[PDB]
C-alpha cells in the first residue's frame, strides 16, 4: 500500500522495525519511550514538512502539541515545545523496498534517531543497524481501511451521516441502527483516498458541484468528487475532518450547523469549527 507514505500533515505510529507491536510513545511531559501499542494519543505523531529545509517536525497528538527534540550536545531526545530549533527538525528518509526509515537530525546530519535494546531511544552516529531503522504505519489507515463505519456530527451526540429517505441526498439523522447510516470506507491506491460507501444502496458519499454544494450517493466514478482526505483534526486525535479531493480547501460540513433530523450536510470551505468535525467509529 502507499497509505504509510511519508506524506505530510499525516499521523502516524513510528516503531522499531524489529517489533511492529511496539511504537514511539510519549509517556510523560518530556520524554519519549519505545512502548507496546496502545493507540492512545501520546502514541500518534503529526508529520509537518518544512519545505525550505526540506525536513519534518514530529508532533505528538495528545493536545500538548510537543515535538521531538534532540537535546543537543547531549544524546538524548525529548519532547519538547516547539521554538523552530534546528536541533527540533529531522530528515525522513525511507528505503522504497525494505519500507524501513531513517530519522536523521536535520542540525547535525551524523546523528540519527536510533531505539535501544531497552526501549530508550537516543541520537547516534550512523551504523548499518537495524537499530537506526523505523517504519511508519499511518494511524487513520490501520483503523478505519476496510471498516463498516458510522459518522456523528460533532453538533450532537445522536447525529448521523445518513442518506435520505427516497433520495441520494445525504443528510444528518438521528441513530436508527439503518443501513442508510453505515458507511464502508476503502482506501484507494490511486488517489491515495478514501471512498465511504452507503451500506443501503452500495453508492458512494460524492460532492455534486452545483449552487447548493450537497453531497449525495453516487455510483461509482474516478472523479476527484468522490475521494477523501481522511485526517485527525490538527491537534485532536478524537476527531475527523474530511476534506474532498476536488477541492481540498473545502471538507464535509454540516449546513449552517443545524441539528435537526434532514439537516443537509454539504461541502464548504474549510473553517474547522464543529459542523466540520465527526466522530467515526466501527459498528
Ligand atoms: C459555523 C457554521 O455553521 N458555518 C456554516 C458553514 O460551515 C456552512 O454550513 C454554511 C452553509 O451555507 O453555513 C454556515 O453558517
Amino acid at each position: 500500500t502507499n497509505a504509510n507514505d511519508l506524506r505530510n500533515n499525516e499521523v502516524f505510529f513510528i516503531s522499531p522495525s524489529n517489533n511492529t507491536n511496539k511504537v514511539l510513545d510519549k509517556i510523560s511531559q518530556s520524554e519519549v519511550k519505545l512502548w507496546n501499542k496502545l493507540s492512545g494519543a501520546n502514541q500518534k505523531w503529526r508529520l509537518i514538512y518544512d519545505t525550505n529545509k526540506q525536513a519534518y517536525k514530529i508532533k505528538v497528538m495528545d493536545n500538548t502539541s510537543l515535538i521531538l527534540t534532540w537535546n543537543a550536545p547531549l544524546s538524548s531526545v525529548s519532547v519538547k515545545t516547539d521554538t523552530n530549533g534546528d536541533n527540533q527538525y529531522w530528515y525522513l528518509l525511507q528505503n522504497y523496498i525494505s519500507r524501513n526509515v531513517i530519522i536523521r537530525n536535520y542540525m547535525n546530519p551524523n546523528l540519527v534517531l536510533q531505539y535501544n535494546i531497552d526501549d530508550t531511544l537516543m541520537v547516534s552516529t550512523q551504523t548499518s543497524s537495524s537499530n537506526q531503522f523505523f517504519k511508519f504505519s499511518n494511524c487513520i489507515y490501520e483503523a478505519l481501511n476496510n471498516r463498516n463505519c458510522k459518522l456523528q456530527t460533532q453538533l450532537n451526540s445522536d447525529r448521523f451521516l445518513s442518506k435520505n429517505l427516497n433520495s441520494q441526498i445525504i443528510v444528518l439523522w438521528q441513530w436508527f441502527d439503518s443501513s442508510r447510516q453505515k458507511w464502508i470506507i476503502e482506501y484507494n491506491e490511486t488517489k491515495s483516498a478514501y471512498t465511504l460507501k452507503c451500506q443501503e444502496n452500495n453508492r458512494y458519499l460524492t460532492w455534486i458541484q452545483n449552487s447548493n454544494n450537497y453531497v449525495e450517493t453516487y455510483q461509482s466514478t474516478d472523479s476527484l468528487i468522490q475521494y477523501w482526505n481522511i485526517n485527525y483534526l490538527d491537534n485532536d486525535a478524537s476527531k475527523y475532518i474530511l476534506y474532498n479531493l476536488q477541492d481540498t480547501n473545502r471538507v464535509l460540513d454540516v449546513y449552517n450547523s443545524q441539528i435537526a433530523n434532514g439537516t443537509h450536510v454539504i461541502v464548504d470551505s474549510y473553517h474547522g469549527n464543529t459542523n466540520q468535525q465527526w466522530i467515526i467509529n466501527l459498528i
